[PDB]
């Protein structure tokens, strides 16, 4: 018996700094997926990561989730796991922070989402976002990693770095 | 012409409403929130945070508000999907641990000391207390379970099983798995 349960990846000391904790998420996250391709259950688990890393951070953060590029017809972001309140249902590529995200395979930073045109409010107390497209081997986009923050200008090129990698892990350790 | 609402605000209550109310809404949000789409997982992720949420709203210690879903290449095993919480089991065989034996019997597991259940499988050390209610098909099939976990022991009752197995059914029905 390790004496470990799988909650205890959500441990993180005040002590430790931010490049510490963002670099024990994704060998956590690591560790967690190397069993199944599954994706709903790598990216619930993965949701609870990026919440709790942030939340240890003391970064505000009210919502820590994902968005699938639909299965169906012309891309459409459906909602996926996540860590926070209630959130809109489905996004068109294009629309909003995420599905700007999606159209341009580029990682959007909004320090503002009021002055954000087109912004796509699933909180309204949600003031700055990030948002991480997941990028297919074959470069198209197949969902988003999205965090929302409850202070203006929340998140910079840290957290940009940090997300892309995760996005690459998960892109090799899902099948969508 | 903008409602003055946000998704979010299904979640944005006063816990001065009794349990009655607070299950009741939770009914209609899920209806609500689920009526545009089957997808399974859209539907479980919103409903796990209305669960979350409500559980906190009546000072039940909640650690965990989730689910599980019979994996499609085996209908034995369960699968780990959307949840509130820290990180989890991703797979529970039927007939094992309390998500899995709501699974195998098809009945509501409503359970007061995890640890006093044969072949608990604790994904949280610190969970005491847990309930844990099957989704089932109209086919009668285990299609997942919800499951929710509590830091404290004795944290769920028969009212509990009530609203939850009402919310099954509403899922059984809004969802395509
Ligand atoms: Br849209
Ligand atoms: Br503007
Ligand atoms: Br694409
Ligand atoms: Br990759
Ligand atoms: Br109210
Ligand atoms: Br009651
Ligand atoms: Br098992
Ligand atoms: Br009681
Ligand atoms: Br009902």
């Amino acid at each position: 018996s390790t004496g470990f349960h799988h909650a205890d990846h959500v441990n993180y000391s005040s002590n430790l700094n931010k490049e510490e904790i963002l670099e024990q998420l994704l060998l956590s996250y690591e560790g967690l997926s190397d069993g199944q391709v599954n994706w709903v259950c790598n990216l619930s688990n993965a949701s609870s990561l990026i919440w709790h890393a942030y939340k240890s951070l003391a970064v505000d953060i009210n919502w820590a989730g994902f968005y699938v590029t639909q299965a169906s017809e012309e891309n459409t972001l459906i909602l996926g796991p996540f860590q926070g309140k209630v959130a809109c249902q489905m996004i068109q590529f294009g629309k909003g922070v995420c599905g700007t995200a999606a159209s341009t395979k580029e990682t959007q930073i909004v320090p503002d989402v009021n002055k954000y045109p087109g912004h796509i409010a699933c909180d309204g107390e949600t003031k700055s976002e990030i948002v991480v497209p997941i990028i297919s081997n074959d470069g198209k986009t197949l969902g988003v990693i999205d965090i929302d923050c409850l202070d203006y200008e929340g998140f910079d090129h840290v957290d940009k770095e940090f997300l892309e990698k995760l996005a690459k892990l998960i892109n090799k350790s899902c099948v969508f």
